[PDB]
RNA sequence: GUCCAGCAGUGCGUAGC
DNA sequence: GCTACGCACTGCTGGA
């Protein structure tokens, strides 16, 4: 018997193997193709910013790892005019690594060199991508800046100093302004032709196909592109034949998509009363990954706002209970649908006086269909907006929505579901109002750009959330 | 402390009424 | 007073 399949499988991973290491630099895997250029665009001056202070702790591992990075030979010492401090931070992902990550501090030679015009991509326009979708790995390069060489004229430019002196760098450096592009760039050229089953987010490249058959061919050719362009891979971060796949900061399904769980566990480690303000702006910071999953979650989240108000601190038993009910829902909403590329999608907008909301919806078709939930927005009004009459504040409600879901929208024909009796006509250009035009054919115009047809108006998980909060 | 991205916000200039 | 577009800056989070 054959087995051709595990046959498949581990020639894959021996491909894998051949292209992974734990030095972007890397003699055997390497061939030097990927070069970079950082120029001034004022060669007279020179970037000279004053050096830092550093405690013991730090001026010890500042030492372990210059020899690590000198050992890579991605750094070497410098005389070079130019000089930016290094640093290390310790945050969420450097905690649970377990070690403290250094970064140079670019600010002054980032406004100082010219731009790369190249874009990185828009994350729904990849997202967009792997809808349908059923089989996915991916992978991401090892260090990958480092693994971009940097010619003789802009070496220099990246000095930087540190307890053990003033080092430059032979390779592209983390915290400059032009990296992701310059590495983006050459991902999309090593991998473009690939478009159809691979995308790359700077960084991580994403094998998706529709079943494990097509998937064995798909990840094959992109690691026999590595291999070619001698692009190194991290094998501990290699994420091979997954169903549910770690993606852009989601945990993304053939039919359904959320955060990453680690992200949303980090509001469980808040207490329920808040000791200052400067606890409630990081409570607030974690909780922003959420807005797409929780329904009219700009309201939840102004009664906590105020409290940051210079204005205002007074804690509540009131303050302490809403935090107990905000971090029970926070953790543990429903996973939401990733459209199929031909389901026909629905937006249903509504407004209230200070705040407007808007959800995605897609028609799974079953022999009787259904309709899923696929995405929230919110938001609250404008300083101006607020003055607006209700049907207005409903079309305005209709704007946001569709801008925020607009990547989706744009190329299909969509479903506006309103409670603006009037918007099917102000849409169809023969609405009576000539008391504000200009803005009126502002969005005329911008919604001429979307094809729609427009209802007048079962999400029990937004009724939940209002009944248990007031 | 950089950089990318998420969420909220502040200021400013230019152009039109 | 309004609109627009685009520049500069701030706080927090995620991560490289």
């Amino acid at each position: 018997k054959l087995f051709i399949t595990q046959q498949r499988m581990q020639k894959i991973e021996e491909l894998l193997e051949k292209v992974c290491s734990e030095n972007p630099l890397d003699p055997n895997k390497t061939k030097q193709w990927m070069k970079a250029s950082i120029k001034l665009s004022d060669p007279s001056k020179a970037i000279k910013v004053k050096p830092m202070k550093y405690s013991p702790m730090d001026r010890e591992e500042f030492d372990k790892q210059i020899k690590e990075l000198l050992d890579l030979k991605v750094i070497k010492p410098s005389k070079s005019p130019h000089m930016a401090p290094a640093f290390l931070v310790n945050n969420e992902a450097e905690k649970r690594r377990g070690k403290k990550r250094m970064v140079v501090n670019y600010k002054a030679m980032n406004k100082a060199t010219v731009g790369d015009a190249y874009n990185l991509p828009n994350k729904d326009e990849l997202l967009t991508l792997i809808r349908g979708k059923k089989i996915f790995s991916s992978f991401d390069c090892k260090s990958g800046f480092w693994q971009v060489l940097l010619d003789q004229e802009s070496r220099p430019l990246t000095a930087f100093t540190c307890p053990q002196g003033h080092y430059e760098w032979n390779v592209v450096p983390f915290g400059l302004k032009q990296a992701p592009s310059i590495f983006q760039r050459h991902m999309d050229e090593a991998f473009r032709v690939f478009r159809k089953f691979c995308c790359v987010y700077v960084d991580d490249i994403l094998v998706f196909s529709n079943n494990e058959e097509d998937h064995l061919l798909h990840v094959a050719m992109i690691l026999q592109k590595c291999n070619q362009h001698g692009i190194i891979l991290s094998k501990k971060k290699a994420q091979l034949f997954k169903k549910k796949i770690n993606f852009l900061g989601l945990e993304i399904d053939e039919g359904t998509h959320k955060p990453q769980g680690h992200i949303l566990e980090h509001i469980n480690k808040f207490p329920d009363t808040l000791e200052d303000k400067k606890q409630l702006q990081r409570f607030l910071g974690i909780l922003t990954y959420a807005s797409d999953y929780i329904p009219k979650l700009a309201q939840i989240r102004k009664p906590l706002q105020a409290k940051l108000k210079e204005n205002v601190w007074r804690w509540t038993k009131e303050d302490t209970l809403y935090m107990q009910k905000v971090k029970k829902n926070l953790q543990g909403f429903p996973p939401l649908h990733h459209p199929l590329p031909e389901e026909k999608l629905i937006i249903e907008t509504d407004a209230s006086d200070d705040y407007w909301g808007g959800m995605l919806k897609a028609i799974k078709i079953n022999e009787t269909n259904t309709e899923l939930i696929c995405r929230y927005a919110s938001g609250s009004f404008k300083a101006a907006e607020k003055n607006y009459h209700s049907n207005d504040k409903e079309t305005l409600a209709v704007i946001n929505t569709i801008k925020k879901f607009s990547i989706y929208l744009t190329p299909v024909h969509f479903l506006i579901r309103t409670n603006n009796t009037h918007f099917k006509s102000f849409v169809n250009l023969n609405y009576k109002g000539d008391s504000k035009l200009g803005r009126n054919i502002r969005w005329q115009a911008w919604l001429s750009h979307y094809s729609f047809d427009v209802e007048h108006i079962d999400n029990h998980f937004a009724d939940f959330l209002s009944r248990e909060f007031n």
